[PDB]
């Protein structure tokens, strides 16, 4: 929506054991979607300015079109410095559908971002292109288990072997885990049993306005 | 002109030939080619069966996305095997992983039709194309192949083993047959055996060879 300016919503990512909020996924050249990125960082530093969300990470969905456009890191780097955001506080979620040439260029960008203290995550994991291959080449930090897998996690026994295998990969690759699409208590408890404690989903929390997040972050926890 | 090429698939424990993947030595282009291959491979395959060799092995044939998802394809394959007296379960059609969304989910019905004919189905180059992880549970494919990339530098490359270790577990859950491709080094062969994959293809195991040469190999039954 437009208020003359962009109205972003923020999907909280929580520790499911404690209920504690650990991060917030910001939801909504030619494609100057750094406008989204810029708005999120501004709203994020605002929380930080108010002594809230100091220890949490801001997650922004970044396109591969957005990525590897020359002077992409210059913006991400500058944008963070602009709003006094410290290292590790921003994590760019990249789609698994990289499906891009210059895999070296992609790798130099990701390492480039790490030099600038920016984490990277694979969004919608298991649904894109070259799912398993990417794990070898790209120095990412976080994995995000797609809606698809978490949806019927408890109900279908057939989802668990897959999820158990994905968790193994993350563990084996030294990658942080996040489950997205937790809409049931069954999936919730199953993710906990097998060692996936970070998650997002309608059961846990809904996309909320910047002000609403700041309030939630003031508590620092949810049921 | 072109000619068929056969990459044998062996049990790395014994050295016994369990199957042979038909390859070509170097409406749509590939649509015609693969349909020719299917017929020629099956023809050449029955010639072995006639000579009493490879009587109980599988013939693996790569199927293009265009050949599949054509009305009459499933019935056509049956028509090929009826013709060359190939028995039930003696053919396994490899399909590239990037057919999940590249074709409609009626793929499920195609497989269902193919299983009724007595035709196995393998997922080639797994983890490289558009992933099927979402639908592996719902898909009745029989075999699952470990792509060349994860096998090539297996052991030396640290990223390979976890991926190989993962895919094995998946196949084990859904009752899928595990075949490794691109086994270049004994280092790779050694790990696969230790981690639970005995079927494999590779230059180390056996080079791709002609139909006549395959007969000779099948007559022996093994490689060293
Ligand atoms: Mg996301
Ligand atoms: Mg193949």
């Amino acid at each position: 929506i437009e208020g003359g300016a962009l109205v972003l919503h923020y999907l909280p990512e929580i520790d499911m054991r404690t209920g504690e909020v650990l991060a917030a996924e910001a939801l909504v050249a030619g494609e100057l979607g750094r406008w989204v990125l810029r708005t999120a960082c501004a709203e994020f530093s605002r929380w930080r300015a108010n002594g809230v969300g100091r220890n949490i990470v801001l997650r922004i969905n970044v396109s591969p079109v957005q990525l590897v456009t020359d002077g992409f890191v210059e913006s991400v780097a500058g944008i963070m410095k602009e709003f006094g955001l410290p290292r590790g506080s921003v994590c760019l979620e990249i789609t698994e559908s990289v499906v891009v040439q210059d895999i070296e260029t992609t790798r130099t960008t990701l390492t480039g971002l790490h030099n600038v203290g920016v984490q990277v995550a694979i969004d919608d994991f298991g649904t894109g292109y070259s799912v398993l291959s990417l794990l070898k080449s790209l120095p990412v930090d976080t994995l995000k288990i797609d809606r698809s897998f978490v949806a019927e996690l408890g109900s279908n026994p057939g989802d668990l072997p897959i999820v158990r295998a994905v968790i193994a990969l993350a563990g084996a690759f030294g990658l942080q885990l996040v489950a997205e699409g937790v809409e049931t208590e069954r999936a919730a408890l199953t993710l906990l049993r097998h060692g996936c404690y970070r998650a997002q989903g309608f059961l846990l929390s809904k996309p909320i306005l910047g002000s609403e997040m700041q309030t939630l972050l003031a508590k620092g926890r949810v049921p």
